[PDB]
């Protein structure tokens, strides 16, 4: 079938859903790769390279969601895209419907069959696609914090690992996860004084073994907390699905109170289409049909298929026929 | 005596010449420390530090230059400073005479003693005072660099260290002096792909053992630099690809004042040793017992005794072993 | 009953199929066992210490293989051996039948009961008795591989790591299993500027972890393998069960193309040795029988016995008889 | 000629002035080594590894000195040995003579040519074989200190270096000296909060360089200094809060002899170099050639050489390059 | 419900079964936590955080254990206790009943329900709050044991990591577990060169990756460790639940033969108190009626309740009435 | 100047007097750089290489020779070149006289002026050029020396670090000197366990501080270098049980040219600096104002200038301080 990857319009957005990489095996494996011509451009991916690896470079989106039998993106469809939307075939990207009643309804008002990067989900309840978007997140929360701690952004004025005889910041970061542990790892390597909280006492258990006590791990608890974010002169918020911190201290979510991936798209594109890469082929081998019932975990990710809503949480949230993902498969 | 310190007016300087240790250890040698309200504010020093640590904490900066027998600053007295200067002051701080006829004028026509902070050096021809900045100034720029480098800052768009399973940041560092090596200490602990360049051999082999190989040296030729520049995300001069950022040390960036409350330590440890030796034995006194500090002395009733500062203005020079 | 070690004749194979610390355990807890002198002398073990902790040391191979109710060893019988195949006794070594029907039928001819080294399989899959020799054979690949990167030997003429101001080798590990992991350790240590590539995105991460992203990774493609190729100076397969790089690059698999764990017998023998211990007491304690239905992954061993194939993998890969596991354990 | 190593009568010394290296060494060069029955047996060298060495084992103490040309001790002669001292005999180990009046005199009336281990001196004004004792005594602190920490030691009860989720122990060094670089590394590898205080930045430097940040330094101000006490759980003088430990080396405590198997090598494999220009060309060669040996010279012929020993005791002084 | 902290009466007991952090969350969650004055007092813990954190401060141990819904201990009630426990009262600590028959009975006599500690246990097998005891007692085992080491200790006269030109400790750990691992990590952050036995090859595989293999393993057998102990400084059994080595030599067990986390009741009260704060939190809200249902882990530790024994392995090692916990838990 | 370098005849030599980095540094300060087609085949460095980057590639070494005003070598003219040395010439290159009395007289009857590069030496009285030389060599004897250990090369049948569960290789190392260091640093990395020897405590101080206590470290005696011997599996003579291997760099085993692409660039890393200074300003200038240059000076008009190389051969010595 012939694959499309279209040129991410959203504001902002400078990654693209493929790599030459993945776009070599997409060809010399029996497929069609149409990529709209800029589409890789914006993280330093000309169509140069994208050629010399196979690419059927084409002039406009409207050939690209035409005549792609399965269109790769990375954000989902904006307002002018809605028109663009077919119902013979398969939007594999990220959604959040749940966001977005408009968005929801316009893949349904559109039949269009679509399975979201973010709830494609493997047996240890783990989310793929989502660990290196967290991975990339982490280590920008800490090279973020550690700049915006400079005086000169309104910051303490406090450098990350100080200078010999001279004390480093403090760090605190909420939470071992993904983004927790990448965050700490980047700005104790910056030679911050980082210490890291959890309710989870492997993953701190880990964090010690990993530096070799080097990052400070203490239990987690709203006291705890508070008494850790009191002296913190920058905190991480590394907590994924009200109290505060002295003055020139920062705060970064994931005083200046900070608030992504879309920061690095080099990086960024790469880490996530190199997760994407082996669905998107078993999508583009077996069809979204064979690929689902092959794979529960790509096919906990079913959205939408020809009117029909294939995710009861989004059919809750918004109060809307939930269409059992079972059923859609045969 | 006593010494004197007031709040920094030069625009965007944060950092202030005297910390709650050093207004501590003067006031511990009979030395009553005068200090202008708010003037270690932008560095996180309160007048509440400075107060209940010995010193005297005066309304505004007028009191400080009139008594302050010694004044100690970070940057020197800019325009609507000049009227402040004393015959008898001895002034402490970062002059670049050598840089404003103006401000020189001022100090010359004021008669007073002022001494440099970085030209003060030691035996090795080291610059004791000017060392610190150079450490945070090159920690500063890989800090920075990897801010900029961030699409939304014009940067390429890449990360420092990638991600497990894609390519990390290629850092170029160009010397291996104070300031490179802590570039390449901060940019390597980013997780990026750093190396160091120097026609100093010795330098790259201390590097080499410290880091123990990861952070990657190269001999200086002119020819490596290029090539090494063609194929970076982010040099670093210590001393190009669409998207690279290059940040010069002395996308484009040409310091230690952005991080006040770090470097005000950092200077003012340095500095501490010696406003020590002039707030107990005099400028003269002290600059005769220590040729370091006798090497900073820029100008006195009325001379102006430096051969490079002197050799610039067109000024005549007074052999500062003269007026010792 | 009386265990019996003979000394390997196959040729440059100078291992031992028992330390004097297994041989210790066999005595001091009730039984025999037989070791022919020298049997331990190509490893360094001579039958000094292989007395002084229990070795009935007897003069020819043919008294060992007899009255040894299991004879432990460590590579498959050679032609002169089949006439040694006892029927009474149990074979315990590593087999490669499906690789000799020769080999396969003087066992079955022999109505002998025998365990495969290799097909010892516990419940995640993993193999215990290959696990040390793919550490061996990985750590040896970039000892072996750096030593051919000489240009005394055909190679490029590149140190391992440089010196200071001049590059190291690119070194390119394929795979992150037990030896991609192990010859990436070595090559690091060696100084080499190493990338390893897989398409298991977890090896990859602790890899990350393991070494601060000192050795680097890089998602693997038949894209990212090419490329990375094309640049390494030495290059390690260690991806176990067509396209060319640089003259003067060295290829190793597990341009000079370069092809274990017998060439460091002392290390091997002892990693291997290490792992057979439990089982061969599993086995002297309760014989082959109750070793093999109270232990799964022991069982999942067996090869042959009394004229019977009990692997249906090999029956497969000949075409002969298949007379299932369960059957023959009652 | 013949050394002779007698055992050391000084309660609670473990050490020994010569290790089977030594008495191996002075035995190929034409020498007889006499050496006491059990002299390193407190330190784990029975008479067998002294024997099987080519060292003669005498019964007792008596035959040492007797023979001995040049002997080796660790620590000086005590009170009842001030009979055994030989107007003919050098006398080598750590003599401390300007604190005991008793000692000096014995060497004195003695005639006895004794050079002193602690005065020794190469160039650079270091003291050679006084710093092995330093980094011995540098390691054991932090070894005493986390020991002491414990509740039923009177200390405070807390583990070095803590476990995941619980805080680790504050240490404060006090001297980026060579005991306090030792304390620093071994209470750093116990997992322990380290911090190391010094008014000399250069050590400062080297200690961020070394263990890249992870051992905290702050410049020695008295203010930062009391600061830093007041947080700490152990602090190690190498230059507070209820039950905090503080080690002293020169809760409270204030020693290589505690480990002699260690510390006996490495005094004995400074001293082994000196020993040996002493048993080939004699007291007066060896000094001669050898400014360093020449410095630790003490007494000879009944004169006493030293201007720090000399001007303490109120005795007459003797040029050393007279006598030389 | 009303919780209550007594003052640990035991021997040598500086423990507190509650830091300001959990009575933090006790009370700013709905709950009452009477904790008698100078509890916490002997693990640095005054009544003046612990009441700047919530703490109904009260004057005697009778009052405490009065009143008091779940009396959360550190260790077993000792001989003037037993006149304390209630009957509609929980006691959550750690018990050894099968230690103390005397004990066991006055928690039966005295019809109170009870929860021991050392038997909280999770699905793959593990003891939660045994572990941080483990870690602290590693640890400790090191320190104490470099200690001993010296001289004046009576022992050989060793600095654990020697000084340059002179050799360090040889340091030998039994076993890979909590303790042996962290024994292992402080000897060899001492300076000493640590060897670590196991039969486990996995755990030993871990320590050569966690340590760059400077953390030294040897496959362990009576003859390996017979061997390793000879020539030993100083070694440490972290084996938990008859032969010698050189003199001056140090034996630490978990020559001079050494024998704990009560050593650093700071560390050690928080090292348990944060293990503990999940469970005592499910007891406190649901009770342990509910906490033992809905948590298979805690309630397999339950001991007693209203006369009944509900722990059949204790009923077995003093031979009395087994109770099923089944049917005590409806 | 034109400055020549010719494909080195020595066979088994792979290294090439100059890379694109220097023949493009000199070709930027006007000089023509002639280099024989095929010098720098064997170390990576095709004449494409060479060519785009300002170097001037002649046919064969006749070329070279006759028109290079300096000549730059790596190994010294053997026996087939002596007819290609011109009196008016300078010779750079590593010459070792003081071994060949038929080298020197070739250079000696042809009035060239040869500059060697193992006795170029600066204030430290360190030699530049041979340093990097030891870099490699100490390095490539434990990359070796792993090798060799294998039971098929005759060694013992032993892997450097072992495995998991199973004991790594003893290895000991003889000198803390720049090979030894570099032959420790790489067993190190090879998993086994490394042990340095030597007399100089002070380097024992720094590798003890570099690898923190992971690589050993034993004073030199005769007694310890014997015992250490006796239980290793690899030794490193960087100043035997049944098996072990022996590598000795000046089963056993007794360089830099085996990984030619890598000491290439080390050697003429060091050596750039030189040839500039001789490219631009003549043998006699360079040589003048660069006393460490001045001390390679080897021969000149005929004459032999070399109290070591001279009072070797039996020959009349020519002060270079004469001829300068």
């Amino acid at each position: 079938m012939r694959v499309g990857i279209p040129t991410e319009t959203k504001n902002n957005e400078f990654r693209v859903a493929i790599t030459p990489a993945g776009v070599a095996e997409l060809t010399r494996r029996g497929h069609e790769v149409l990529i709209q011509a800029g589409a890789g451009e914006g993280s330093a991916i000309t169509d140069a390279d994208f050629k010399a690896a196979g690419a059927q470079l084409v002039g406009t989106a409207d050939q690209v969601w035409a005549d792609a039998d399965l269109l790769l993106k990375v954000k989902e469809p904006i307002a002018a895209e809605y028109g663009r939307l077919r119902h013979g075939q398969i939007l594999f990207t990220f959604l959040h419907l749940a966001a977005s009643r408009a968005c929801t309804d316009a893949l349904l008002d559109s039949g269009t069959t679509s399975i979201a990067y973010e709830t494609v989900q493997t047996a240890d309840g783990a989310l793929p696609l989502l660990a290196p978007m967290s991975e990339v997140a982490g280590r920008l929360a800490a090279q973020v914090g550690a700049y915006h701690l400079m005086r000169t952004q309104g910051g303490r004025g406090v450098l990350m690992g100080g200078v010999p005889g001279v004390e480093p910041a403090d760090v605190v970061v909420i939470g071992a996860g993904t983004a927790g542990y990448n965050a700490a790892r980047i700005a104790n390597g910056m030679g911050a004084t980082v210490t890291v909280l959890d309710i989870n006492i492997d993953k701190l258990r880990q964090l010690d073994a990993e530096f070799c006590g080097r990052i400070h791990t203490r239990y987690s608890s709203a006291y705890e907390l508070e008494g850790a974010v009191k002296r913190a002169d920058l905190v991480i918020g590394a907590v994924l699905v009200v109290a505060h911190m002295k003055p020139g201290a920062v705060l970064v979510d994931i005083t200046l109170f900070y608030c992504m991936p879309a920061s690095v798209p080099k990086t960024s594109t790469y880490a996530l289409t190199n997760a994407t890469m082996p669905y998107v082929l078993e999508l583009a081998d077996h069809g979204w049909r064979a690929a689902c019932r092959s794979n529960p975990a790509l096919a906990k990710g079913l959205s939408t298929h020809e009117g029909a809503l294939l995710s009861e949480r989004v059919a809750t949230d918004l109060g809307v026929p939930f269409t059992e993902p079972a059923s859609v498969l045969a």
